[PDB]
């Protein structure tokens, strides 16, 4: 399982206590998520080499609870796409989609330069989409 | 099904930034999410009236992501019980049971003294036994 | 001149304290100078749409002090585009661009839906360079 | 003096700024009391193994000066006890106690188990009595 | 005994966490102190006018706690002044004096302008002392 | 350029979100920004060793922009004087003077004493004038 997207797939859930919450709060911690699964898959340092399409699908109030989900999409030879998910829920009643990005992390060597990153291997068909995908918007640089 | 461990079932999950975590940030989270299943419990505005034996099973490292469950597990007249659980999952390189706590909560009125509370039903044997168990505590007050 | 770049050009300038500062922190700081700089040209409450291409061209390293500065780029009917450029400058012993962004904003009523945007005029040829783009940018959606 | 209660005895006092302070906020504060009375007895590092009847006597409000007081009642071989008091004053107009506990902290060898703990001497009825009282509880685990 | 040096003496005391601390943060907490010896005084919503001579005797390490002491020592009709110490304690291991400050605060009306201030009445000789040096400064303004 | 005004004039911009900014969030602003200056100016360890003439001329409001710019005035064999100033923006319509205050920053050598520090050298009129006033203010202690 090691390389794997099950592998490094990982969750933060925050309580967020004029009334929502700020664009950048939000990026912050989808930012956190992603790092935390670039560091799940390399277990060196990691850096945020880009970040797109970060879409706020809708507003994020006070007193929801907010899931940010990270799943690795893609691996060239020195970088990771990461998807990262934001849902909220309300602490009275239903569960929506707030926001999504793609971050591409580098991992880097004692000069500061990105190094050779284990490769991440798609085993469903979902995850073969997926990579494919992110080669896709790698290209695209 | 309103009223049941499974409705009203909440966690949290934290990166540990910055080595140790002192007890109190780990207290503090744990009562974060005691409020959450207090005021999915019952709807009213909510208020911690003890907490119980916490345990620190045993030390909380940075880099740790830190799950923070809790379920309810009886309900007096008057307050509740609330089972909170703290996993730590090291980043790099293991996961396990960092601290336990029961915490009693109290559903208040618009001005002060504590309203009654909605019952708890519990459903499966587990639930059953920690209900007692609950119960039990309660009346040792 | 109001509804001019210059109208509504603002900066934010940041000590970096406590060494690499992660993506997620400049990213909100980021999302705060693209607030004022969309508060200041439709004068309404404000929230963020999406952002993209969000480049960290290198790290931003402690003892740094960050300038971000954010100017308005181009104006749909409903949207503003506000191009975010981040600067680092030492201050022991060199200053470089550190990051870049385009963030994409939204002028709502005082209830949800956006509200219409006042519209921008250029009059360098750069700002009429930069509002092509902008608007091409707009057209992919 | 040395390994005596009045030695180590220690408080912190905070201005506080839907209108109440969390039980949370109120428990990590008395985290960091007991754990500067611990460190005041011990010299070394520090860290809680357990917490027992937190009990929250009435509210706080935004606005009140609380005093946290730590002092030490017990020590067996590898452990102290120190029961915190939380006292909360109003900036105009009396003082009420808020909130009490009794603290177990530990410390903590190279390989992270309970070391060996200067012993706390009991000079008074007062502190004798205590004492006796924390035998009983940590005999109770 | 309203409206006596001994009514209205206030302190704090802060575990100082992650060395030395910059000034700018002792400052803050002076302000704090000192906010509070004025709004117990006077009953109003405060405002700092100025503050003179900070003095940083010497350096506040990490590990100290931070006795910030303050007490009014002279007003004029529509001014306060209120002297602030600031008391350094390492928990290893020697107390010292930190800091002082003289700060003169101002009570508002509802509106803008400073409203007239109650009179301090001293009453032992120190405290005739420190008025007339208060007294001193003031005339200088 | 080293060791001249210029070379070491620095400001921060900040954001700041009963409605108006304590002196003490200011006045540690303020510390930074000398900080910063007198880090340009000497490439050691820095810290405060005195503050005059803190004069808050008026309030600051939530939503303004603040500007806290500091310049170096003066400096003796061991320790330098930096003017900060800080000026208000609302981020709708103009600016003004919010604060001033001269601090006095020191360098320390390995037993925490002050050590020799670069000279400043006044080029223009404007500059030898404050240059004068500083050693003034300096001689007063």
């Amino acid at each position: 399982e090691p390389n794997t997207v099950s592998y490094s797939q990982s969750s933060l859930i925050h309580l967020v206590g004029h009334g929502f919450v700020h664009g950048g709060v939000t990026m912050k911690l989808m930012d956190e998520v992603a790092g935390i699964v670039a560091a799940r898959h390399c277990k060196t340092n990691i850096v945020t080499a880009s970040v797109d399409a970060i879409n706020f699908h809708d507003k994020i109030r006070k007193g929801c609870v907010i899931t940010i989900s990270g799943r690795m999409t893609f691996t060239s030879n020195k970088s990771m796409e990461i998807e990262v998910l934001v849902d909220a829920d309300p602490v009275v009643d239903k569960r929506y989609r707030a926001a999504s990005a793609f971050f591409t992390y580098v991992s880097l060597n004692q000069e500061g330069k990105p190094m050779p990153v284990p490769q991440l291997v798609p085993e469903t068909e979902d995850e073969k989409k997926r990579f494919e995908e992110g080669k896709g918007r790698y290209l695209q640089m």
